[PDB]
């Protein structure tokens, strides 16, 4: 297990290939496997640089095994969508058992797992919750049963669950679903909230490290002690590098503001990925400015409704397990987290759940489709879903499904993008609370773009263009990726919930 990163195993090399654009992809060196060890590549690298005709390019070929092509994936012509679903889930479905260099930035796991698609060839963490959900609803429950151990043992071996079994992913986690991926296997394997609660806990307990030491208004990891004394959890990297996989992307942005530090605009880059959310307005002082993100003042609503759902779902774990002692600790945790998130990350002027400003120490303004979360895990109290629901259907709800926000910032998460994994949390937090016509009204309209966009591309993608219906989205620093994992999941769940569950259909139907 390669546990140090590409750009500190290569050094100038790595700043030399990035910084020259030998391959139009940042990630693509980040992802090459030295032929032999880096000390070699270095000197080797050090001593042919000066000969004249020196080609950087073919030094790299000759040095390194770079990542494949991606020579299309050619399915049997004439598949239905369910169909096309699911039959590529082996298309998607990876293993680290390739004979394993010690400097590979590819971390060894135990079992095969489901990567998202495209230039995204190693499992990612929240994204394989929404492919689980296809997987449950196709019934491979052993791929899930697989992913489940992958991200068990990463919580034993690495403290937490890395955003991708990268080696530059180990320094973040990603949004923390993995309780509720236990829970989800647990409706099938019904010991396995009692099994798995040991990394369970682990988890809990990287996301809270240091919470015990803050005193009101002091922040450390990814634990804040707001003023009040509420605690919250924010979004946080442990380096302030540039990411290796977008190494020109960041060293870019850091000199677009060069009276900013560069080591806090690569904090709240990194940051972002940590959030999934890379990159939003949400982030951003300036919604065109980049070098203008602070990810970590920012207290993130749906992050912490994922830790309410974290601490609930603890504390059914220890009560399954006879633990009652634990069981109550964290039922007094998770009361505690639901009042912090209604005094901390409503907007009542607005009735739309927020995210906090830890700079003005203010619930901030802007609606996302995170506001969704707190419905979602059922931590909102009745009035506020409504409002969220009428926040919804007035402001988010657009032609192709949910809007992720309402500036177009040309960045990816924000308008136009709809993404599939928001298409279901709102779907599903609006039905807890009653909101049936509004929570069909999205599933209606995601479902007719990617029915659409399958009709007259043949695929699914990344995310959707929300504005109509048919077309993929797009922004920021990389192009619309096909496949695609959380797509695929999302789809069929909610392919079912459109059709008679004894006579299920294989396409979005015309009407309703
Ligand atoms: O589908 C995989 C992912 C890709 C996207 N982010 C990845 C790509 C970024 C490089 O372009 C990488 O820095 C980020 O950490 C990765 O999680 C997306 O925004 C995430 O929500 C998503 O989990």
């Amino acid at each position: 297990t390669q546990t140090t990163s590409p750009d500190i195993l290569l050094g100038p090399l790595f700043n030399d290939v990035q910084s020259a654009k030998l391959f139009p992809d940042q990630k693509t060196f980040a992802d090459a496997v030295p032929k032999s060890d880096p000390l070699m590549i270095l000197a080797d690298y050090r001593m042919q640089h000066t000969q004249s005709s020196f080609d950087l390019r073919h030094f790299v070929e000759m040095n390194f095994t770079l990542p494949a092509e991606g020579e299309k994936y050619v399915p049997p012509a004439g598949q239905s969508l369910r169909e096309h679903i699911d039959d590529l889930w082996p298309v998607l479905t990876r293993t680290t058992d390739k004979a394993s260099n010690k400097w590979d930035s590819l971390l060894p796991l135990p079992k095969p797992y489901v990567v998202p698609g495209g230039r995204f060839r190693e499992v990612y963490y929240w994204d394989s919750y929404f492919t689980m959900l296809g997987l449950a609803e196709s019934d491979h429950w052993d791929k899930i049963s697989d992913m489940v151990d992958n991200f068990a043992y990463e919580i034993d071996t690495f403290g937490h669950i890395p955003n991708g079994n990268r080696s530059y992913y180990l320094s973040r986690s990603q949004p923390p679903f993995f309780s509720m991926m236990v829970e989800l296997l647990a409706t099938h394997d019904s010991d396995a909230l009692k099994k798995y609660r040991p990394q369970m806990e682990k988890e809990y307990a990287y996301w809270m490290d240091g919470v015990d030491a803050l005193q009101p208004g002091q922040a450390n990891k990814r634990v804040v002690k707001l003023d009040d004394g509420a605690i919250l959890n924010r979004y946080w990297d442990d380096r302030d590098t540039p990411r290796p996989e977008s190494w020109l992307d960041d060293v870019n942005t850091a000199k677009s503001n060069p009276n900013r530090p560069a080591t806090e605009i690569y904090r709240d880059l990194r940051s972002a990925a940590a959030s999934g959310w890379d990159f939003s307005s949400r982030w951003m002082d300036d919604p065109q400015k980049l070098g203008t993100i602070r990810t970590t003042s920012i207290v993130p609503v749906d992050l912490n409704a994922l830790m309410f759902k974290m601490e609930k779902l603890l504390a059914r774990a220890s009560q399954e397990s006879g633990d009652a002692a634990s069981a109550s600790k964290y039922e007094a945790l998770a009361t505690a987290r639901q009042k912090a998130i209604e005094s901390h990350l409503w907007n009542d002027k607005e009735g739309w759940y927020a995210d906090y400003d830890l700079k003005s120490k203010k619930v901030r303004n802007q609606l996302t489709a995170a506001a969704l979360f707190p419905l979602y895990v059922k931590a909102a109290a009745q009035d506020r879903a409504d409002k969220v629901a009428a926040a919804t259907s007035s402001r988010l709800l657009k032609p192709g499904g949910i809007a992720t926000t309402t500036v177009n910032s040309g960045q990816q998460w924000d308008a136009p993008n709809g993404w599939a994994p928001l298409q279901w949390v709102a779907a599903e937090g609006l039905q807890n609370y009653g909101q049936e016509k509004v929570s069909m009204d999205v599933t209606w309209r995601f479902l007719k773009n990617v029915q659409h966009t399958y009709d007259r591309e043949k695929k699914l993608v990344e995310k959707y263009d929300v504005s109509t219906t048919g077309t993929g989205g797009g922004g920021g620093e990389y192009p619309l990726q096909d496949g695609f994992g959380w797509s695929n999941g999302v789809t069929l769940k909610m392919l079912d919930r459109v059709c008679p569950k004894a006579k299920p259909c294989d396409s979005v139907p015309e009407n309703q």
